[PDB]
């Protein structure tokens, strides 16, 4: 039960996102670890089956039900 974020650039990270682990929480770890800022970095959804480009996410939602799927984040 984890969901996959990938940082920005081009990389796959997954952690445990249980109990009600919204993006706010998953992002800013990974965010602080490496520095970056929410202000400049965006998060996406996987394509769900679209023409060819990341779906935009909301920076509240769960990730303990999103699991299973991939996010993905970038500059915007």
């Amino acid at each position: 039960n984890t969901i996959r974020v990938f940082l920005p650039n081009k990389q796959r990270t997954v952690v445990n996102v249980r109990n009600g682990m919204s993006l706010h929480d998953c992002l800013m770890k990974a965010l602080k670890v490496r520095g970056l800022q929410p202000e400049c970095c965006a998060v996406f959804r996987l394509l769900q089956e679209h023409k060819g480009k990341k779906a935009r996410l909301d920076w509240n939602t769960d990730a303990a039900s999103l699991i299973g799927e991939e996010l993905q984040v970038d500059f915007l």
